[PDB]
C-alpha cells in the first residue's frame, strides 16, 4: 500500500486540505532504522505545499490530504510513494520506506 496513515491525535474531521489548496505541516521524517533526514520541528518553522502538485512525495500528497486540521498522524510510505530505489543522494537511500510523524496546522 503506497501510503498508511495511522492517526496519533485526531483532526477536527471537518477541514481536509483538497487538491490545489494549500497544507501547512509540522513533521519529522525518518528511515526504517530510526535515521531522522528531515525535521520541520527542529528548525522549528512549519512547512508549506500545494496538494496535490508534486512539489513533495507521492505519499505526502495523498496522505496529508487523508489528514483534518489538528490532526497528528504517521504516514508510512513505500518506496514507491517516496524516493525509489533510486534514493536521494546525501540524504535518502535506495528503496527506503519513509515514516513521517506529521501535524496538519492549517489549510490555505
Amino acid at each position: 500500500m503506497g501510503v498508511q496513515v495511522v492517526t496519533l491525535a485526531a483532526g477536527d474531521e471537518a477541514t481536509y486540505p483538497k487538491a490545489g489548496q494549500v497544507a501547512v505541516v509540522h513533521y519529522t521524517g525518518t528511515l526504517a532504522d530510526g535515521k531522522v533526514f528531515d525535521s520541520s520541528r527542529t528548525r522549528g518553522k512549519p512547512f508549506r505545499f500545494t496538494v496535490g502538485r508534486g512539489e513533495v512525495i507521492r505519499g505526502w500528497d495523498e496522505g496529508v490530504a487523508q489528514m483534518s486540521v489538528g490532526q497528528r498522524a504517521k504516514l508510512v510510505c513505500s518506496p514507491d510513494y517516496a524516493y525509489g530505489s533510486r534514493g536521494h543522494p546525501g540524504v535518502i537511500p535506495p528503496n527506503a520506506t519513509l515514516t513521517f510523524d506529521v501535524e496538519l496546522l492549517r489549510v490555505e
